[PDB]
RNA sequence: AAUAUGAAUUAAUGCGAAGUUGAAAUACAGUUACCGUAGGGGAACCUGCGGUGGGCUUAUAAAUAUCUUAAAUAUUCUUACA
């Protein structure tokens, strides 16, 4: 049975939500609720089945190559992303509740922002946290994922996915949307991925892909809707890139110690 | 008539030494042995008929074998997680 996971400081997050992203009922649709939802969909779907002792991330990438198995894989991707999102955006991954602590300035790396320079061509934080809101507005019709990933290369970039995608799987980071037009390019893209499926030689036509993500923002109706509102989902991406928990953020990126 | 004794006369058998004529039995003993019975032969034995195993249970291949996530996941784990 895949259970919910404890979140620190739980009390807090019951009853004043989270500060300046989510309300005390925003919260409860988007963790106690929607993860509760995830959790039990996924064991109904895997109890009785060799993956149900896996935990999520495990399963998507024991799924991500097989057809038949999307919907298991979208409830793993959606859970583990979930906990991504709920994670960076948590006033403290520490449990201050008999400590009562109320100052957490977490403010990003050195690191980090030496690879934002590198990566995004001298670009600032800030600049970048733009580009990431309008990715988001202009590449996700409905619902899906906002990411900052980091690939093998050591650069930054901006994954955005529809509906449950996984960035760490390429073949599944559904990034297109083929509902609508797309362009040459993106054919290009497409047809160049499915090339690189077809080199491996495994049984199972699975390759290597280690990107990995830094930042996750929940795109989905159950995060926004009820505090923001049909439309204002671009106010909703704007404070969550702005009141990130970069305790967590920072550790995601490999330092080599 | 019985019992006992001796008895002309006559039958069977044991042991002892010790050669002779064969080689019947014990191994598939060189023809499986033996049981009952009959006939035959220097001698053991041979032959016929049925029976017995205390002789053959001593018994030992015409072969062909299959698909699900090989792993960022199993393989590690030290009373921990829950
Ligand atoms: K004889
Ligand atoms: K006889
Ligand atoms: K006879
Ligand atoms: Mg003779
Ligand atoms: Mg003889
Ligand atoms: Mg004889
Ligand atoms: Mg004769
Ligand atoms: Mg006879
Ligand atoms: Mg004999
Ligand atoms: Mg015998």
């Amino acid at each position: 049975i895949h259970v919910v996971p404890k979140l620190p400081n739980s009390k807090a997050l019951l009853q004043n939500g989270v500060p300046n992203i989510l309300s005390s009922s925003g919260f409860k649709t988007v963790w106690f609720d929607y993860q509760r939802y995830l959790c039990d969909k996924l064991t109904l779907a895997t109890a009785g089945q060799s993956l149900e002792s896996y935990y999520p991330f495990h399963i998507l990438l024991k799924t991500a190559g097989n057809p038949l198995q999307s919907n298991i894989f979208n409830l793993a991707s959606s859970i583990h992303n979930n906990h991504l999102f709920v994670e960076n955006i948590l006033p403290s991954a520490v449990e201050h509740g008999t400590n009562s602590n109320a100052v957490v300035k977490t403010e990003p790396s050195r690191l980090f922002l030496s690879k934002i320079k590198d990566s995004f061509n001298g670009s600032d934080w800030e600049v970048v946290k733009e580009e990431m809101i309008y990715r988001a507005e202009n590449e996700v019709l409905g619902q899906g994922w906002l990411f900052l990933v980091e690939n093998n290369e050591k650069k930054l970039f901006i994954l955005t996915s529809n509906n449950n995608g996984t960035p760490y799987y390429f073949p599944r980071n559904q990034s297109f949307d083929l509902n609508s037009a797309i362009s040459i390019d993106e054919f290009a893209t497409l047809k160049q991925m499915k090339e690189l499926i077809g080199k491996s030689t495994k049984l199972n036509g699975k390759v290597q892909d280690w990107t990995m993500p830094i930042i996750c923002v929940n795109l989905w109706d159950h995060a926004y809707l009820h505090d923001y509102g049909v439309g204002n989902r671009s106010k909703y991406v704007k404070n969550v890139l702005d009141n990130l928990n970069w305790s967590v953020v920072n550790n995601r990126i490999f330092s080599g110690i």
